[PDB]
Parts: structure tokens; sequence; C-alpha cells
DNA sequence: GATCTGGCCTGTCTTACACAGTGATGCAAATCAAGTGTGAAGCCAGACAAAAACCCG
């Protein structure tokens, strides 16, 4: 009710229950079941509003598995070599 | 007896059998660190007007 970053997980679950019971049933009625995009795209724009593309382009690159990830064929060709 | 020949003995000669990987130095290239005011690529303005993909008489 006052903060975030102190907030629990279950703590910010009361907070936004309803923001989460709102998003959840437009989301799996519009894009035929589906949270994930969604979600995704709404705090792309919500962090976009600050003009941060750095940050847009870091999470859109961990979304497309491009970016300090590693991908495990990577860290197989790393642990072979 | 005298010699022939065949068997064994070395004796050379042929192909083959394990070196790139270690930590260190040492120069060349990159960057980067400030200065300070620029413009440029998008941002987003609620609301409005020309195209691709597919519904529809």
């Amino acid at each position: 009710r006052q903060h975030l970053l102190s907030l629990t997980r279950r703590a910010q679950k009361h907070r936004l229950r309803e923001l989460k019971i709102q998003v959840k049933e437009f989301a799996d009625k519009e894009e035929g079941g589906d949270v994930k995009a969604v979600c995704l795209t709404l705090f792309l724009l919500a962090l976009r509003a600050r003009n941060e593309h750095r940050q847009a382009d870091e999470l859109e690159a961990i979304m497309q598995g491009r970016g300090s990830g590693l991908q495990p064929a990577v860290c197989l060709a790393i642990r072979v070599n």
C-alpha cells in the first residue's frame, strides 16, 4: 500500500491483486490465451515512457535470447574446447 | 675326395613409432578521459487519413 521495493513478493501480490485480475482477463480474452507478450509490452511501454531505449533493447534482447545469456550450445562449446 | 648346395647369421634397407603447448615479454592499436554546446533519432500528443490481409454480398 506504501511502496514496492521493500514490499515482498506476496505483499506486492496483495497490493496489485486487482491489477493482476484486469490484466489477466483482458489478456487471455484478447490475445487468445496469453499473458507473457502483453505483460512484456506493458512493461516495455511503462518503462519507455522514460525514453530508456537502452534498457528496452536490453530486455528485448534477453527476450530474444541474445546477451549475457550464453545459450546452452555456447556453454557446451566452451566446456568442450 | 671335391664340390655343390642349403641352412643360419648377420647386415643393410624399407616403412613405420611420441612438438605444439607453457607462461612470460613486448610493442601496435584502441579508447577514453575530460572538457560544453549542439542537433538527430525517436517519444508521445487524441484524433485523422491512405494501404496489406482477408470477409463477404
